[PDB]
């Protein structure tokens, strides 16, 4: 039930969306390690991900945590990095997508920084790299992000440097305690608390 509408670069919205991949990148404390070394992207691609079945799964559950958090859905537009992309716009976020031995427990893990999401699209720590070349700072190779609705409802504050949300929570928020340039990263516990609205393509891009 999925179609990809691609989005002009003249188009506001590609703008925008643009806008927030390139101006969330960051430096990484494994000095590129895991998602390459790069400033900036050369993005190739946005395309909106339409899919009435599962965003009217979204809109129910998003429904649900507002009444149980004073109408508020607390709805982000956040970042995930995954070889799994593919399965993800088809048929939606679940315990597949879910990071077992993340940070803050068996959730699908959601970032403000595009460069954090861009560490995890070759898998866990970067896994190997792009298919083709092995490597993990691939110049050559596209990439591609999602760029999720996300309802975080009622979430737990974890300091920091499928399981259960926190009783009483429907998400936890990890607040970086040390590096004071980071954004929060968030969890989910449920795969219908997240909508896959932009498929971005893209490439990372070497400094000069
Ligand atoms: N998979 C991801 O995009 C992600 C986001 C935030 C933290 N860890 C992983
Ligand atoms: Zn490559």
């Amino acid at each position: 039930g999925t179609i990809l509408i691609d989005l002009s670069p003249d188009d506001k919205e590609f703008q925008s969306v643009e806008e927030e991949m390139q101006s969330t990148v960051r430096e990484h404390r494994d000095g590129g390690h895991a998602g390459g070394i790069f400033n900036r992207y050369n993005i190739l691609k946005i395309q909106k991900v339409c899919n009435k079945k599962l965003w009217e799964r979204y809109t129910h559950r998003r429904k649900e945590v507002s009444e149980e958090n004073h109408n508020h859905a607390n709805e982000r537009m956040l970042f995930h990095g995954s070889p799994f992309v593919n399965a993800i716009i088809h048929k939606g976020f679940d315990e597949r997508h879910a990071y077992i031995g993340g940070m803050f427990g068996a959730g699908i893990y959601f970032a403000e920084n595009s460069s954090k999401s861009n560490q995890y699209v070759y898998g866990i720590g970067g896994g190997t790299g792009c298919p083709v070349h092995k490597d993990r700072s691939c110049y050559i190779c596209h990439r591609q992000l999602l760029f999720c609705r996300v309802t975080l409802g009622k979430s737990f504050l974890q300091f920091s440097a499928m399981a259960h949300s926190p009783p009483g929570h429907h998400s936890v928020t990890g607040r970086p305690s040390v590096n004071g340039l980071a954004l929060a990263e968030y969890v989910i516990y449920r795969g219908e608390q997240a909508y896959p609205e932009y498929l971005i393509t893209y490439q990372i891009m070497r400094p000069e």
